[PDB]
């Protein structure tokens, strides 16, 4: 991707994370991505999804996500503007009973 396209993906990704309480960067076929969204479905948490495989700039975004966060895989989950990580980081929050408080604090959960 071009210097321009990467910087554009970075600020498109950043504005998504800042403008939404729960953001998941994912791929329609990835299993950990589908697992994390169904859990959010079950908790009543509303999320905004970016299916990188369905976006022409999907690849520029994935590179920016690594620039920005240091993670190369999907899903990449942001809660309340902050980077949580992948399906495992999210599940670990839930195990400690802290996920639902976080999703409620930022409004993802009504």
């Amino acid at each position: 991707p071009t210097e321009e396209q990467l910087k554009m993906a970075l600020q498109k990704a950043q504005q998504l994370v800042n403008s939404n309480p729960l953001v998941v960067f994912s791929k329609t076929y990835a299993g950990y991505c589908s697992r994390v969204k169904k859990l959010f479905d079950q908790l009543g948490a509303r999320y905004q999804t970016i299916e990188l495989d369905q976006e022409s700039d999907g690849d520029a975004i994935q590179a920016a996500l690594l620039q920005w966060t240091g993670q190369r895989t999907v899903p990449n989950v942001f809660i309340g503007g902050k980077h949580i990580g992948g399906c495992d980081s999210v599940m670990e929050k839930h195990r400690d009973g802290k996920l639902v408080p976080m999703l409620t604090e930022c409004g993802a959960i009504a």
